[PDB]
């Protein structure tokens, strides 16, 4: 039950760093972790064979909530990923200057629920430089593991 997939959409590297930090935590605990940039993936069957899936995505939009561009195709085809009955958790970087702080995380969680996923922990929301939140990131990964 030890295969974890992490897929991240990141433009300035913050959610990517967050993904790398989570990946190390899971690997140290005994998971086999496959980490992929969303730009490199196709949605159809993306979750097949994974016991745990973690989705990371930063939040954008001039005057609306928009997902990071590389993640949008995955979100638009999320119903083809194999999410039904899948244990999933979400994370993302943002900036609390914006009212909808890490709003991409909400959008992804809400769709995953409709699609039959089991959300194993509330999404991780990181404000500003994620290296300043390293302890929170590692703690969230630990908490995700404990809720499996
Ligand atoms: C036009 C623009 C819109 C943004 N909108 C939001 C937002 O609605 N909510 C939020 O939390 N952060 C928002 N951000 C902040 C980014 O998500 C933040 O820079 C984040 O660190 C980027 O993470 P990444 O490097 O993983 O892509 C916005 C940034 C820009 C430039």
């Amino acid at each position: 039950s030890a295969k974890a997939l992490i897929v991240y959409g990141s433009t300035t590297g913050n959610t990517e760093y967050t993904a790398e930090t989570i990946a190390r935590e899971l690997a140290d605990a005994g998971y086999e972790v496959d980490s992929r940039d969303a730009a490199s993936v196709e949605a159809g069957g993306l979750f097949e064979g994974f016991d745990l899936v973690l989705l990371g995505c930063s939040t954008w939009g001039d005057d609306s909530i928009e997902l990071q561009d590389d993640f949008i195709p995955l979100f638009d085809s999320l119903e083809e990923t194999g999410a039904q009955g899948r244990k999933v958790a979400c994370f993302g970087c943002g900036d609390s200057s914006w009212e909808y702080f890490c709003g991409a995380v909400d959008a992804i969680e809400e769709k995953l629920k409709n699609l039959g996923a089991e959300i194993v922990q509330d999404g991780l929301r990181i404000d500003g430089d994620p290296r300043a939140a390293r302890d929170d990131i590692v703690g969230w990964a630990h908490d995700v593991r404990g809720a499996i």
